[PDB]
């Protein structure tokens, strides 16, 4: 068995299963999550698995590449652009289902169309924005702008106690759809929120989000990277999903997942132990 045959075997069968007791009450020890977070393959893969020239001026981070099993392909259905690339996987949701999300870097200012590309084909309605103040382009409008052949408005902008909420719009020829964006900002890049309830708000705003469509598309989740921050929100939400319908959360089986869609989800041990507090919270807020 090859190296990542070793990585995939694991990934595909690693998991710890933590009742909503044993959770709040008796999670395992941070020494513990210390290790079994160490022992997850990142599944990254090397700039040789990828066969797509000139990509790496559309990376903003060399190392951090999308998987070609679930990369997202622009098929220029509206554009007359060059080849097929953005760095962007579809991430699976709750129980394995498909697209739910697609994680992706914060566009660079020469990917920016190819974003609104990819939210035009993906039938994208919400984007999830990670962020910190110091710190990742400005790419919808003040008020309207054309990116490629698309026009974005901007119709609204509602600032709550964590996060600012746009209403957006984007149109191609006769079409106009909604867009819905939400700027989640003090999240360090490397580092955890402040605390778990903005988060917990956060997700609680987007199961909220107005769902019109027969067939929903992925919610876009960014931040820098698209990997740290981003698989730390989609691991809290699927996390979310799995205590309300079962009572238990498997984290370190949600982590594997996530890391078969996008290699690398969830940078750092302590991001680890953050996503086993903040559903200890969340578990509280469950109904008897």
């Amino acid at each position: 068995n090859t190296p990542r045959e070793v990585t995939l075997h694991f990934l595909r069968t690693a998991g710890h299963p933590l009742t909503r007791w044993a959770l709040q009450r008796q999670p395992p020890s941070p020494k513990q999550l210390e290790e079994e977070f160490l022992k997850i393959p990142s599944n990254f893969v090397s700039p040789e698995d990828l066969d797509i020239p000139g990509h790496a001026s559309k990376d903003r981070y060399k190392t951090i590449l999308p998987n070609p099993q679930s990369r997202v392909c622009l098929g220029r259905a509206q554009s007359q652009e060059d080849g097929d690339y953005i760095n962007a996987n579809y991430i699976r949701g709750y129980d394995g289902k498909e697209k739910v999300y697609i994680a992706t870097q914060g566009p660079m200012p020469n990917t920016v169309s190819d974003f609104w590309e990819m939210v035009w084909q993906e039938e994208v309605s919400l984007i999830v924005m990670l962020t910190q103040l110091r710190e990742c382009v400005h790419y919808w409008p003040t008020e309207e702008e054309t990116y490629g052949p698309f026009q974005i408005r901007i119709q609204d902008m509602k600032e709550c106690p964590e996060y600012t909420v746009r209403q957006l719009t984007i149109q191609y020829q006769e079409e106009r759809r909604d867009v819905k964006h939400i700027l989640f900002s003090a999240w360090p890049d490397h580092q955890t929120p402040e605390s778990a309830g903005p988060l917990l708000r956060l997700v609680a705003e987007v199961e909220e989000s107005p769902e019109t469509a027969a067939h929903p598309g992925p919610i876009v989740v960014h931040c820098s990277a698209g990997i740290g921050r981003t698989g730390c929100f989609i691991a809290t939400r699927i996390g979310c999903q799995q205590l309300k319908a079962r009572g238990e959360v498997d984290i370190l089986g949600i982590v594997c997942q996530l890391r078969l869609d996008r290699g690398g989800m969830i940078q750092t041990a302590e991001q680890y132990q953050f996503l086993h507090h903040t559903l200890a919270l969340y578990a509280g807020q469950l109904p008897e």
